[PDB]
């Protein structure tokens, strides 16, 4: 699929101010995650632990994965879809040695999407969120397609 430089720009305008504070939106999108989907947290054998989102607030080793996530998939939305290079490590890691459903990639789209409205009602209006949507989809799908080529799922 392909997405218009317009939005393109709506995505790239929020995504700076996620920027402004990438440990802190890191830390609220994983809790997300975990809270609306504990099933995800049982992949990371380094958190699995974690039995309240009190404790999850405390971990410093939650918080650096934040920020991991956020800036490994910045790089990507950076590259407005040419992002080929940048998908191809990504995906052997989560399909053959963490083993990600592509359903996981969809709930943490969900998560990403639900923090941006809490925090930035003003830059994430329905253009944007559409044009957000719009751009998760599409690394889900090159993503997907790239499982497909290394033997998982498809
Ligand atoms: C926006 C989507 C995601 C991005 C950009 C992302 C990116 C990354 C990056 C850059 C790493 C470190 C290097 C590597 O192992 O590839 C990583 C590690 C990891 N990711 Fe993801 N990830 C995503 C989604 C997920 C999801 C949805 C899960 C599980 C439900 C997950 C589970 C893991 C695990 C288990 C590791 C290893 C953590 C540790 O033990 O160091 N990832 N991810």
């Amino acid at each position: 699929m392909v997405l218009s430089e317009g939005e393109w720009q709506l995505v790239l305008h929020v995504w700076a101010k996620v920027e402004a504070d990438v440990a802190g939106h890191g830390q609220d999108i994983l809790i997300r995650l975990f809270k609306s989907h504990p099933e995800t947290l049982e992949k990371f054998d380094r958190f699995k632990h974690l039995k309240t989102e009190a404790e999850m607030k405390a971990s410093e080793d939650l918080k650096k994965g934040g920020v991991t996530v956020l800036t490994a998939l910045g790089a990507i939305l950076k590259k407005k879809g040419h992002h080929e290079a940048e998908l191809k490590p990504l995906a052997q890691s989560h399909a053959t040695k963490h083993k990600i459903p592509i359903k996981y990639l969809e709930f943490i789209s969900e998560a990403i999407i639900h923090v941006l409205h809490s925090r930035h009602p003003g830059n994430f209006g329905a253009d944007a969120q559409g044009a957000m949507n719009k751009a998760l989809e599409l690394f889900r799908k090159d993503i997907a397609a790239k499982y497909k080529e290394l033997g998982y799922q498809g």
